[PDB]
């Protein structure tokens, strides 16, 4: 039942309740003559909501904040973007014009503003060493060290056991890995083995693309970067 770009007319965002007050939010870009699914999350938070990520860009977002109010109807309060590239800050202007606040760690901030792109207003702190974990609201912010990016940030929801690792962690049909240009390849493995040390009791894995499962993602994740590291 998880939608696939199948059920996604492309400027339209689908909402997928994961567990109890979490949901994922799947949205669709077009990129080199190819259409990517792209997730995001969505926690409540008392009687307002935390979005986790932008739909990827303007029209996306507002369609995000339009189909929440439709299918939710509880405020987006704050949202966290999980690092810099536009798929995760795209749309970060139309989630403060609705008068979100808008956070990241200062370094995704830094590397956002140096890429030019939309730059989150607030900042997280105590994120700048890999293995720091911080309280938000109902998640921990985790940085798991550099991966998919040097700023690369994990979310896990205590209450329902759910692990969103954004772009850090691979679905299973992903068996090559994507765009590689900013990722440490290096340190990606032990970023996840961060990942897996701090969070063994995670019962659902969120990728930042594609369909979700268990824990096994993240060893999947670790077969298909070493895989493209061995390239020769
Ligand atoms: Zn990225
Ligand atoms: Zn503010
Ligand atoms: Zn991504």
């Amino acid at each position: 039942e998880y939608p696939t770009v199948s059920e996604i007319p492309v400027g339209e965002v689908r909402l997928y309740q994961i567990a109890d007050g979490v949901w994922s939010h799947i949205a669709t870009q077009s990129f080199d003559g190819a259409v990517y699914p792209s997730n995001g999350l969505i926690v409540r938070d008392g009687d307002e909501l935390l979005l986790i990520d932008t739909a990827w860009g303007a029209k996306n977002t507002a369609a995000l904040l339009a189909e929440i109010e439709k299918q939710i109807g509880l405020p987006v309060t704050r949202a966290v973007s999980t690092h810099f590239h536009d798929d995760r800050v795209g749309g970060v202007d139309v989630l403060r014009a609705a008068g979100v606040a808008t956070y990241a760690s200062p370094s995704t901030r830094r590397l956002a503003e140096v890429e030019g792109n939309e730059i989150p207003t607030h900042s997280l702190e105590g994120l700048s060493s890999s293995g720091d974990a911080v309280r938000f609201g109902p998640v921990e912010l985790f940085y798991p060290g550099a991966a998919h990016s040097t700023d690369n940030l994990v979310v896990y929801v205590p209450s329902a056991s759910v692990l969103y690792g954004g772009c850090a962690i691979y679905e299973l049909s992903r068996t090559s890995a994507g765009n590689v240009a900013d990722a440490d390849l290096a340190e990606w493995p032990t970023s996840i083995e961060r990942i897996q040390q701090h969070y063994p009791e995670a019962q659902f894995v969120i990728p930042g693309h594609g369909l979700p499962g268990g824990l096994d993602l993240l060893k999947h994740t670790t077969n298909v970067v070493k895989a493209h590291t061995n390239r020769s």
